[PDB]
């Protein structure tokens, strides 16, 4: 038993992290083949004030970049913007480039962060994309360019590169094609997040994890129909649940139907009455149904 | 900003994990040089009944083992107990054996789990040793032999091998010398964990982390002396705090003294009253002061 937010192992991603610096700015990049992708604000003269990226590009000099893997430095032979990222061509192919694809993450999906500090992989942890295209991670100065990835089908996907933190602490990155999640700008300007919408699929998965782990105080002899729940969800910042089909095995193993847990969500969103669920004090939408199933029962 | 429980990257450990089965039992082994270390209950004919490990070793047949990794099958040439572990000499040396040491974890210390599912590294997450020698992880059938590790000053230490789960869900493992943390037996018997004693240092670090992250509802201008707290702590299953010196920097950056947080601990111990702190609904002792500092400020 137990429930912990997991990361998938990091071994294929670690050899791809490089240190990229320009001027007094230092962050991380992703070295694949003979290319390094990193956030374009590494070339900005002053990241604390509004940046004219056309002027920064006009004044850039390739010899002002420093790119390195474990204190061995690479020659930079080309630099281009691609959206909000720089794409650098370097003079050596990464001999540890894994087979990989690029994909974009959608709201409610889980992935892994390899958090890196100035070119060194430091730590690995799981996150879940919020409705507004943000994640709640843990990023400080020096960790831009930290990389999000997910492995599915034994296919490794790179899905995230870290750029900024909003005023409310939410974290904003791009995909590896240089499109910023959520449409945020890579600018030190006040940008508002917008109302967070909880993933109903993930909150049901969480309550099933709680049941499996022996927590059941929130279940009562009450059950809420799917359409009734979806009507409530529309005015309570929860997503609509398309069907209960993803939960069939969990319902069978716990003896609790999804509609029993839809009624729990409605009651618990009002408040827990001072109780906790697996040491959470409010509903958690960071675990997907497949995530829970894999963690509780194996692949 | 942000605080998540993190793991150190897993790339050096992943290539050492092998699948070990014997009869109906399947778990994980740690393959280093020409040795595979795994929990000895893999050769128990019935793990659900009291095991006579002397009889099991006397009846063992090496041809009954299956040890494998990807397309590699490893033949067992000899098998020996070392405390509660089996040490299997195998017919091939691990070509990806990393430089490494072994050490033991003490209560209050953090380390990393590579959760392995019948030979396959599946996830990586961080844990903290509890007072009674247990951890709160996520382990299911097929995950015994999952490996705990820590890296300090670029030195990789192997520190934990997973064996069993107590009736209250606490997880029990051994060091790599085969001594079971907490002294528990590798038997299906009534073993009670005993009262959990929270690490006061860690809870203080947790509250500092919150403050740094802009959460401050739980601090007043009331304080509690180190001596009065330690007296409360002896009666209320918290460790006694030796000094406030571990937190001099945290107090400086936050403007809140350890004594202000000691009073928070006593008030919060009954519960968060419907509020949360860094998305925990009750006090958390899983982060050390050093852990919090490096995550929130860098090395
Ligand atoms: C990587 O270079 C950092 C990562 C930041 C640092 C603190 N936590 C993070 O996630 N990125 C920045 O410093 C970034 C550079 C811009 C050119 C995009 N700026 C910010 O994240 C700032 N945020 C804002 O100005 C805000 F979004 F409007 F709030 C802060 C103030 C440095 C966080
Ligand atoms: C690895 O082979 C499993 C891991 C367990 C399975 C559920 N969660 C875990 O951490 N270990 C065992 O099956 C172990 C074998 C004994 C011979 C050591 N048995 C147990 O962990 C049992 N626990 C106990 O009997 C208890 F500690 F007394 F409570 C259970 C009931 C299978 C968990």
């Amino acid at each position: 038993s137990g429930l912990r937010k997991m990361a998938q192992p990091s071994g294929l991603v670690e050899p791809c992290i490089v240190r990229v610096s320009y001027g007094n700015n230092v962050l991380n990049g992703l070295w694949l083949g003979d290319e390094v992708i990193c956030p374009r604000h590494v070339i900005a003269s002053d990241t604390t004030r509004v940046i004219n990226y056309e002027n920064e590009m006009s004044s850039v000099r390739l010899h002002n970049f420093s790119v390195s893997k474990n204190n061995v430095f690479l020659g930079v032979v080309s630099a281009k913007y691609k959206g909000v990222n720089l794409v650098l061509k370097v003079n050596q192919v990464n001999p540890n480039t894994p087979e990989h694809k690029f994909k974009s993450i959608k709201a409610g999906e889980s992935f892994n962060i390899l958090a890196c500090y100035e070119g060194c992989p430091g730590s690995v942890y799981g996150v879940n994309m919020r409705s507004q295209g943000t994640i709640k991670g843990s990023f400080i100065a020096g960790t831009c360019g930290s990389v999000g990835y997910v492995s599915e089908n034994a296919t490794l996907y790179f899905v995230y590169m870290h750029h900024l933190e909003l005023g409310n602490g939410s974290h904003v990155g791009s995909n590896l094609e240089g499109e910023m999640y959520g449409g945020y700008e890579d600018q030190p300007s006040m940008q508002l997040e917008g109302t967070n919408v909880m993933s109903s699929d993930n909150v049901v998965a969480f309550l099933y994890a709680a049941l499996i782990n022996g927590e059941r105080w929130f279940v009562t002899n009450t059950s809420m129909s799917l359409e009734s729940y979806n009507t409530w969800a529309k005015t309570n910042s929860f997503t609509e649940l398309s069907s209960t089909d993803a939960f069939s095995m969990l319902a069978a193993k716990t003896g609790q139907s999804v509609e029993k847990l839809l009624d729990s969500i409605v009651r618990l969103n009002k408040g827990f009455g001072g109780r906790t669920i697996l040491s959470y004090g409010s509903l958690c939408d960071e675990f997907t149904p497949t995530e829970v199933i894999r963690q509780m029962y194996g692949v």
